[PDB]
This record gives structure tokens, C-alpha cells and sequence, in this order.
């Protein structure tokens, strides 16, 4: 293991103003975390489909919009509902040095190590985060910090139990027979996440202890 | 009119270890932060009972668990689904410095004046939150901010419209429905927003009548 057992996952997801070759900026972020002891007490899925696993009773949540710098793009706002205007009318602050002390606090209150969990988060959010954070004064809060991408474990996951579609809403489709709620807003995003990651918890947990990177190595998307 | 129009109103519910009595403590914390706008935005009430309105698109919200420095009580454990063991064994941490400075970070991100709303909040969530509060080394977070309770607002907004005024009486009055989650701090923000969004107008009204500085709660104990 390269850096020891995963005390905490934190389930992320976020919304954005549009694809990275635009530059995007973050427009929504929320955070899950749930102790390894929380995953591991789900109990295993049977039947076919299995329900949809209930959540831990035990998690740490927090979701945020946020004004972003520009506007967001058509698709962006139709798919996410949210846009640059409604946000600046509704007061919401832009990424900014109180957001990073805000994760901070909130990651202190986690058992270390802990590992941010996000799907396609390789590709999208991680080097997006990393750009948000680069921008600050405050020095990153997510510095010590392990990192995973949910598509990989569930290629992984899948292969295993055993081309398909890794789209978040694909696996969770196939696993439950059922309609994420609420996609594409970051809360629901996670949910629907945290619904996967149940799915097999003791392999999943496995997997993220056996490939957690540090966050810190995660090339910005843009500079 | 006492303190202008309060731009932010926050949901807030609590769960602990007991009653009053006992001198709890927190265990569970949920802020739900919603622009007065978010709540003017949400379309009038039509049909009786009227759908359980939706939630608004825009909001901010913090949930957190809470490990006590005392057991939970039997009756707590049973109704919250929380102890303090099982707290313990997934590393939470105490109320303190550091929560509040995660408080602060959250309450600075809302346009102000801002209004806490809380179901029994002047009786219980307001009281305890205070005392949580003042044994910290750190100034309270909660200094600028006002409050509510919203057991004083539905009783005003259902009279213009005896009865229980326990916070799932007055949802099911309202929507027909059970509501889901009940004694999570979550699951209770959730149905309070859903009751507070029945007439949002005339509770926002009666919030900016109604706010006081939550620096005037006396604690529940000392
Ligand atoms: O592909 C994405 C995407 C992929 C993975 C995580 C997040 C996003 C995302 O946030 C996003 C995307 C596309 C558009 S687009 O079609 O309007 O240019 C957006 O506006 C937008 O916000
Ligand atoms: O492809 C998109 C997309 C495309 C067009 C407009 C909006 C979005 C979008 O909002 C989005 C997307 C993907 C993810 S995902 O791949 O990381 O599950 C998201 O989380 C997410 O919010
Ligand atoms: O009155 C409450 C209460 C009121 C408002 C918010 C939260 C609680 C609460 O959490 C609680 C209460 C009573 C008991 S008791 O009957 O077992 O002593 C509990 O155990 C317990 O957890
Ligand atoms: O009376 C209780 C209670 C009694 C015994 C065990 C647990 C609880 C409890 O958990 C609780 C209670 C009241 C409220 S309320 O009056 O503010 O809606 C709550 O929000 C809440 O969570
Ligand atoms: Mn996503
Ligand atoms: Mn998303
Ligand atoms: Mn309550
Ligand atoms: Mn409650």
C-alpha cells in the first residue's frame, strides 16, 4: 500500500461554465466524507438488481455554489441550471481565500489519510480544482491529500465480477436499474457516486487504497 | 423593519445527546442557506393538499457529525441513529475551535443581514447552540447574525388559512405526506424548507419582523 489505508473517503463532484477548453471556472462543489468503517457496513448486495444502497448515517456533507468569473455557457446552464447571473443576484462569492479556509476546516475535521473520490475526476475535476486553488493566496488545502478516479475502479470492479459506457449515470443504471436523481448538480452527482462506491465496498475500499495518488502531483488544467 | 431585510435565511436543525435537563449536546448540525430571492421563486401553492414544493436550485449547505463529550441517552440513540461510540469509532470530532471556524467560513460566504431559522429554535437548537458556543475560546461566529423561530411563523401563517405544531403535524396538515428522515439534522432542515416554502412571502415577511440577534439567546445552560 502506498500510502497506508484510507481513513476517510470524500466523495466530489462539480459543477461548471463550460468543457476545459474553455477555461471553465466552478459554479457548484460538493463534498462527501464517510469513514472507511461506514463503507465497509454497508451490507452486501444481493438480489438482481440490488436496492440501491441506503447511505451511512454517519457523513460529513458540504455543497456550495459559487459565482463564478465568467459566464457559463449555454449547455452548461440548461444541463447544471445554473448561470452567472442568477448566482451574482443571489449574493454567491467567487472562488475565493474564505472557500479554501472553508475546505480546510472542514477537511480538519476528517481522519487522515484521506483520499477526494471523483468520476472522471483524472480529466476534469482534479486539474480543474487545482487551477481554482493555484489562483489563491491561502495555500492549497488539499496539499496532503490522496486522490482517485471512480472510473477506473469500476472498469476494475466490473471486470472482475464478471463495451459499456462509464458515464456516471451508465454504471449506476446497470447496478440498480434505476435513474440517478438529481444529475448534474454536484450534490446529486455525488450521491449517485456514493450509490456506485456501495455497490462492492470492501473491493472498492481495496482499489483506493491500492492506487490513492497525492493531490499535490495533479497538473492544473490551465495556467 | 427591526433589522432591514434579512437577505440569507438559513435553515438550521440539531441533533443531541437529550432533553434539556440533561444538559446536552450536539451531536448533529445542518445549515441550509437559501437568498431570500431562491425563496420568493418557489411558485405559489395551487390544489389541496398542494405538492411538496422544490427545493430551490441554488443553495448552500453544511451537515456535519458531531462527536459529545457524554454518552447519548437510550431515547437519542434509538430516534437519531447516532452515538457517541459509533461517533468516536469514525473519528468525529468534538464541538470545537475549528467547527467554528468552519461556522465563520460558511456564514461569510451569505449575504447579510442574515436570519437563522430554527423549528423550536428559541426553546432548544438556539439555547444549546449558544452554550456550544460560549465554551469556545474562539468568538462566536454567530454574533452578526439573527434569528427565528419558525413554530411562531406557522402558527401566524396557518391561523390566516388544536393543532400540533411538532415539525412533521404541521408537514403532513400541509402536503399529506409522512416526511422522510425525521430526527436527522438533514432530513429536519429538509422538511422545515419544504413547510417554510408554503407561503414564502408571508414567512418572509414575518422573519424580517421577527428577527432578533442571536447574541440575545441565553444559553440553555452555563
Ligand atoms: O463535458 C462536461 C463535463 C464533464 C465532466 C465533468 C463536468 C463537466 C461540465 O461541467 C461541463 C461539460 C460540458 C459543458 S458544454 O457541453 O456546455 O460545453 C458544460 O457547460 C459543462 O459545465
Ligand atoms: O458531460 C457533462 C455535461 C455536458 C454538457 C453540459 C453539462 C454537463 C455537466 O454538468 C456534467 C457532465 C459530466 C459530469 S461527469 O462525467 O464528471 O459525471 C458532471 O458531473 C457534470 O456536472
Ligand atoms: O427533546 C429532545 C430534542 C429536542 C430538540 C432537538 C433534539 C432533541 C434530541 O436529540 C433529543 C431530545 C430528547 C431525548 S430523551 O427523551 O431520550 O431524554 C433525546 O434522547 C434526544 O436525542
Ligand atoms: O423531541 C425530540 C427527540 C426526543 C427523543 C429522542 C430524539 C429526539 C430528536 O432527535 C428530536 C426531537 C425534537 C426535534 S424538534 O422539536 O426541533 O423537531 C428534533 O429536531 C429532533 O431531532
Ligand atoms: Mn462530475
Ligand atoms: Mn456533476
Ligand atoms: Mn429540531
Ligand atoms: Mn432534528
Amino acid at each position: 500500500l502506498p500510502h497506508g489505508h484510507m481513513q476517510t473517503l470524500i466523495f466530489l463532484d462539480l459543477e461548471a461554465t463550460g468543457l476545459p477548453s474553455s477555461r471553465p471556472e466552478v459554479t457548484e462543489l460538493c463534498l462527501l466524507a464517510v469513514h472507511r468503517r461506514a463503507l465497509e457496513n454497508t451490507s452486501i448486495s444481493q438480489g438482481h438488481p440490488p436496492p440501491v444502497p441506503r447511505p451511512p448515517r454517519v457523513v460529513d456533507k458540504l455543497s456550495l455554489c459559487i459565482a463564478p468569473g465568467k459566464a457559463c455557457s449555454p449547455g452548461a446552464s440548461e444541463i447544471t441550471g445554473l448561470s452567472k447571473a442568477e448566482l451574482e443576484v443571489q449574493g454567491r462569492q467567487r472562488f475565493d481565500d474564505n472557500l479554501a479556509i472553508l475546505l480546510r476546516a472542514f477537511l480538519q475535521r476528517q481522519p487522515q489519510p484521506c483520499c477526494l473520490v471523483a468520476h472522471n475526476g483524472d480529466r476534469y475535476d482534479f486539474p480543474l480544482l487545482q487551477t481554482e486553488l493555484a489562483r489563491l493566496s491561502t495555500p492549497s488545502p488539499l496539499d496532503g491529500t490522496f486522490c482517485v478516479d471512480s472510473i477506473a475502479a469500476l472498469k476494475a470492479l466490473e471486470q472482475a465480477s464478471s463495451r459499456k459506457s462509464y458515464s456516471l449515470g451508465s454504471i449506476y443504471t446497470r447496478l440498480y436499474w434505476q435513474a440517478p436523481t438529481d444529475s448534474h448538480t454536484a450534490e446529486g452527482d455525488v450521491l449517485t457516486l456514493l450509490s456506485i462506491c456501495q455497490w462492492k465496498p470492501q473491493a472498492l475500499l481495496q482499489w483506493v487504497d491500492e492506487h490513492a495518488r497525492p493531490f499535490s502531483t495533479v497538473k492544473p488544467m490551465y495556467g
